[PDB]
């Protein structure tokens, strides 16, 4: 509820079974061999009765589904104890744009205002069997069943939980049809079924929505952590951006595991832009006003563990404490230039990697202006800029030191499973 919202992609079997040709060609190659994730974030989150603002252009679809909720700290759960980790469950609405790739992450498609309503938890046993329903202005417009989802709640959280920690409150939406319906400005979304209140919410042209919703700041890191992939020129037309969940983040001078019988594991030093005012349809000229200042990650990846859904995918860099973030932020006033900064990666004392700011293919304002497009960003959210060339494996015993000139020094140490235990 005011968890992180994480949802499974492609887990009904009539969109595996409607993609089933696709997955053989490019991009994809290959169909899934493991659980497509992704997040909804805290610009998303509604309740009940809430609003769910309609960008015009733009065919949107309602996704009613089911959500668990986490009723303690689920790291590494099993299968076969699930119920005990699980609070209930919560009607839910993955509202989308429409599901026409699933190569590149979603964001766009599915990180809009207020595009996930979610309801009241409510203690069942299971939701074995249950069919989720739809309607539109008090009419059936869709029902669909979890009997056909490839995998159950118990094994959801188990295979999340397996690499990504959660925590109390924290959910998991179940999944949804390939089959969807369609929304436009006037309609009123009702998700039901049996067992639980319905849950409601208005679809209103963007235009006519007041001030957006705010959140208590909390310390660094606190916020949505925004990342690019590619971009340093170093050596798009436009940003890839994913986002990671926050039990990734640790501090510094702490550890950071290698998994078991990997080939690849290479850090990547970024400049963080850490967002201090609320955000919302900025342009380049004026997006660095809405900066409260910069900090340093380390954006650990297993590049073993890609796939080519979603990519880069949560097991890749989701994972509990692969994220070093410095806790200071560098006010932007100390910094008159962030695109012209150098960064730096050491291991054992040996530099590694080494790049400057002057190469960001997409400029911070850029990218400020981008995302706040098409999204509320607020204070504490946090957008990790990418990174140079130079990547290396690291193993444990070493002591990886990433540096932004000015910014910040961050550290780390890798360890063995068996270490960490
Ligand atoms: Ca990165």
């Amino acid at each position: 509820m005011k968890g992180t919202i994480f949802a499974v992609a492609l887990n009904h079997r009539s969109q595996l079974d409607a993609w089933q040709e696709a997955f053989q060609q490019s991009p994809y190659k290959a169909p899934p061999k493991t659980a497509v994730w992704f997040i909804k974030p805290r610009n998303t989150v509604i309740g009940c009765g809430e609003p769910i603002p309609f960008p015009q252009g733009e065919k949107v679809l309602s996704g009613a589904t089911v959500a668990l909720i986490v009723g303690k700290t689920a790291t590494k759960v099993r299968e076969e104890d699930a119920a005990e980790y699980i609070a209930g469950y919560a009607l839910a609405n993955d509202v989308s744009l429409p599901e026409e790739s699933f190569y590149r992450p979603a964001i766009k498609a599915k990180c809009r205002d207020g595009f996930c309503p979610i309801g009241e938890t409510v203690a069942l046993s299971n939701v074995d069997n249950l069919t989720i329903y739809t309607e539109i202005n008090g009419r059936p417009a869709d029902h669909w069943n979890t009997a056909d989802l490839q995998r159950n709640a118990a094994q959801l959280l188990s295979a999340l939980s397996e690499f990504a920690t959660l925590n109390p409150g924290d959910a998991i939406l179940l999944g949804t049809p390939q089959a969807r319906v369609e929304i436009q400005p006037g309609d009123r979304v009702r998700v039901l079924a049996e067992g639980f209140p319905p849950l409601e919410n208005p679809v209103v042209d963007e235009r006519e929505v007041t001030t957006r919703k705010s959140f208590p700041t909390l310390p660094h890191p606190h916020g949505t952590l925004f990342a690019l992939g590619l971009n340093y020129a170093d050596h798009p037309e436009e940003p890839l951006v994913f986002l990671k969940a926050p039990n990734t983040l640790t501090g510094d001078n702490q550890t950071s595991v290698r998994p078991n019988n990997i080939e690849y594991m290479h850090y990547e030093a970024e400049l963080v832009v850490v967002i201090g005012k609320q955000a919302r349809n900025v342009s380049e000229a004026d997006a660095m006003d809405y900066v409260a200042g910069y900090t340093v990650c380390n954006d650990y990846a297993i590049r073993d563990y890609l796939e080519n859904y979603y990519r880069p995918n949560l097991r890749v860099k989701s994972r509990d404490g692969l994220t070093p973030m410095l806790s200071t932020i560098v006010p932007k006033e100390a910094i008159p230039d962030p695109h012209n900064l150098t960064l730096r990666t050491f291991v054992n004392g040996e530099l590694r990697q080494q790049g400057t700011t002057a190469d960001l293919i997409f400029s911070v304002p850029f990218l400020i202006a981008y995302l706040s497009e098409f999204m509320t960003l607020n204070p504490g959210d946090m957008i990790a800029t990418g990174t140079p060339k130079g990547l290396s494996d690291v193993v444990p015993g070493d002591e990886v030191v990433v540096e932004v000139e000015g910014v910040g020094r961050l550290v780390n140490r890798i360890v063995s499973e068996e270490t960490a235990k």
